[PDB]
């Protein structure tokens, strides 16, 4: 690539994971979201029910049996499946982009680098288990009652929840997130911890901009030749300099030279402890309306 610029056995072991059919009531009439795999619905178990669409019936429960095993607060954990559903504890706050770009939210600088140092604590965790996230944004991230941030959209969640940031590729027909990407899964569709990395860096961007599109009008896969220019998106007016210097190691044009997840909590834990809530996040007004 270029960096430099120019089955009685499955039965058993998904028990611990089935809910009993008359345990669980899907309200049909309220519509949480909407994605390409699944409809969201309010359920009561208070929770979310996702309802998707032989051969494909081992992948649902195996799928369940490994998310099922995930359990860390800033993970969206699996209550359990029903059948083709999917239930999930229900996120007060909904999705973490909507959160901090509503206007009526008053997000000072130490809660965005909060929201984002329990990302990084969820994605160290995700890391530890060899999963790779393939589709971190805070777009795909969700807020609880708590204020607690908890890593979405993986596993059966797995879907495209704003059609508006996914690009189709013209050989391969797969729409990807091309705006979180790094360098290197832009050019091979392959994903890593790594490739992670760089997403979260686009994150930490997201979350001091309140939500802001990243790169406007740079679309499609030629944001490889944008990139391949020598550009990276510029420093928001409300990130502090060592957390932009972070994330231009998450950016590092050399996967290996990134930063793990570990070293990411422990700078930004750093960062986030040096701020007391008195900076006001506002947003900026060249990115009010733009998609
Ligand atoms: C823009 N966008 C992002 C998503 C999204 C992203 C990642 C996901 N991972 N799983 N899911 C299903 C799920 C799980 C719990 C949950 N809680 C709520 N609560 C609300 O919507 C509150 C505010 C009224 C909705 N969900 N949806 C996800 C949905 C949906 N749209
Ligand atoms: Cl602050």
């Amino acid at each position: 690539t270029d960096m430099s610029p120019i089955n009685p056995e499955l039965v058993q072991a998904v028990q611990h994971v089935v809910i009993g059919p008359s345990s669980l009531i899907v309200h049909f009439n309220e519509v949480i979201g909407r994605g390409h795999f699944g409809c969201v619905y309010h359920g009561t178990l208070h929770c979310a029910v996702k309802s998707l669409n032989i051969g494909e019936v081992s992948q649902f429960l195996t799928e369940g049996i490994i998310m099922k095993d995930f359990s860390h607060p800033n993970v969206l954990s699996l209550l359990g499946i029903c059948l083709p559903l999917v239930v999930l504890p229900y996120m007060k706050h909904g999705d973490l982009r909507n959160f901090i770009r509503n206007e009526t939210h008053n997000p000072t600088v130490k809660d965005l680098i909060g929201f984002g140092l329990q990302v990084a604590k969820g994605m160290k965790y995700l890391a530890s288990k060899k999963f790779v996230h393939r589709d971190l944004a805070a777009r795909n991230c969700m807020l609880d009652e708590k204020f607690t941030v908890k890593v979405a959209d993986f596993g059966l969640a797995r879907d495209m929840y704003d059609k508006e940031y996914y690009s189709v590729h013209n050989k391969t027909g797969a729409k990807l997130p091309v705006k979180w990407m790094a360098l290197e899964s832009l050019q091979t569709q392959k994903f890593t911890t790594k490739s992670d990395v760089w997403s979260f860096g686009v994150l930490l961007w997201e979350l001091m901009t309140r939500g802001a599109p990243p790169y406007p009008d740079v679309n499609t896969f030629d944001i490889t030749v944008y990139l391949l220019q020598g550009r990276r998106l510029l420093q928001p007016e409300y990130c502090p300099d060592p957390l932009y210097e972070v994330m231009l190691k998450c950016w590092h044009p050399k996967a290996e030279m990134r930063p793990s997840f570990s070293e990411l909590v422990s700078r930004i834990s750093a960062i986030f402890s040096t701020f007391i809530g008195e900076h006001y996040v506002h947003v900026n007004a060249t990115y009010v309306n733009v998609k």
